[PDB]
């Protein structure tokens, strides 16, 4: 059977590959992502067909409840799986199936090494330094949501002036980062691969929270529970650690 | 009608409440899973009744390959839930159902302050400091089961003079390691409780494997992916690290 999977350009899950010509299919692909779909691939015995989710957007709800991204390409059917690094939330688990997670993050700040800052009630107390999110990402939705003294006063903070604070994706918020006075609230993954990468930049205080990012799928898909045992095997065997390793480690900071 | 809870005594997860008189009933136990229990039943609205495994232990399996442990009372539908620190595996999410994880950790090693031992490979690497597992848990099948070096090496160590090295349960390994040369290897979960009690015990190194415990039901069970929203719920609202917060504390140490 070749299945269909959904998913988006977001170094280093998935990347476009360098050639010297025009790519073509699954070969246009490189990244953790795909690593990981070729050992899922081998361990259950499918083929697969990568297809980029057409609006470019992991999946939020808008004002009528209606999904958007690589979470409506599986309440549709429209995709047998997004492999992404989507995170695994109440919202969305609500209306499709996650495997368990094949890797564990939590928010945490990225801004400059150097700084009196050390945790997010130090940018929560003040608001000369700006600090955001990526507009409708799972982040943003946490502050939103949050009843939490310190994380309440932050997103009045985001939320304020129309929302300025906020960026449209991580590669918007890292250049504002590394030119104004501006920190990122980002997936500590995410912020472990920019650091490895920009020397300036560190990651400020632990994780405020703990989540997962899963395969996804429709609801009530057979492929939802083979793929959660495909993933504890890889675990058990040092295997996403490996790949983790391979797609996350840098040239060293002087 | 009452939902059915195996559970096993463990600290802070499940512990004999403190009384002037004989307990009864759900009124017997205390700690982090109880205050779990609570959280769940609410969101999902059920009544339970909790029972400790009758054998005593968490699930694994006899060469026959029956199984054990809370993980076969869920198998023989003489529980609907099990609420412990068990931890989800490759060999268990074959034959019971886990929600996605309350809590995150992984193996490390619980050893003395003041010594220049700095990771499981300075352990492997020796022979006049011991060390070990609980015998039969998922630690010890990690060891078993690895094929990486260093690993191997060390699950040699653990298996010579028929398993020695090795012991029944964590308190007779904490005392273990208080007592004489040995290291023990251990949940980092369960060394962070230990170390907040026994100032002169430390976790050496970091983790060495990522997992969860999750909360176990019947393959096909009407409650699993319920009690995975609700859990959902309980870690985007800080609950879970507060309820951590409640157990883990001491007040001791250094
Ligand atoms: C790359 C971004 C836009 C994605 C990645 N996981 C989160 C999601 O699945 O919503 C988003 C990041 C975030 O909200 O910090
Ligand atoms: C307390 C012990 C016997 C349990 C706890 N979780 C592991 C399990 O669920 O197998 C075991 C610990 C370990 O193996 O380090
Ligand atoms: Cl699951
Ligand atoms: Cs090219
Ligand atoms: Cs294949
Ligand atoms: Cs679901
Ligand atoms: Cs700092
Ligand atoms: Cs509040
Ligand atoms: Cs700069
Ligand atoms: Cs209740
Ligand atoms: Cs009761
Ligand atoms: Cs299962
Ligand atoms: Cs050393
Ligand atoms: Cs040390
Ligand atoms: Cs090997
Ligand atoms: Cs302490």
């Amino acid at each position: 059977r070749t299945l269909i999977v959904t998913t988006i350009l977001e170094e280093p899950y998935v990347m476009y590959r360098k050639s010297d010509k025009p790519l073509y299919g699954n070969d246009r692909f490189e990244g953790y992502c795909l690593d990981l779909l070729k050992e899922l691939s081998n361990i259950l015995g499918f083929l697969y067909d990568v297809k980029l989710v057409p609006d470019g957007k992991y999946g939020a709800q808008n004002d009528k409840g209606e999904w958007n991204g690589m979470v409506k390409e599986l309440i549709d059917h429209r995709a047998d799986l997004a492999v992404a690094p989507l995170t695994i939330t109440y919202v969305r688990e609500k209306v499709i199936d996650f495997s368990k997670p094949f890797m564990t993050l939590g928010i945490s700040i990225l801004y400059r090494k150097g700084t009196p800052i050390d945790s997010a009630d130090d940018l929560a107390k003040q608001t000369k330094i700006e600090y955001g999110a990526v507009r409708d990402g799972s982040t943003m939705t946490f502050f939103k949501k949050s009843k939490i003294s310190t994380y309440e006063k932050m997103w009045a903070f985001m939320s304020s002036r129309q929302q300025s604070a906020l960026v449209k994706n991580s590669d918007e918020g890292i250049q504002r980062v590394l030119t104004t006075d501006y920190a990122l609230l980002m997936e500590s993954t995410s912020i472990e691969y920019v650091t490895q990468r920009n020397c300036n930049l560190t990651q400020i205080g632990g994780l405020i929270d703990s989540k997962g990012y899963g395969v996804g799928t429709p609801i009530g898909s057979p492929y939802r529970d083979k793929i959660t045992i495909a993933i504890l095997q890889l675990q058990e065997e040092g295997k996403l650690h490996m790949m983790k390793e391979k797609w996350w480690r840098g040239n060293g900071c002087p």
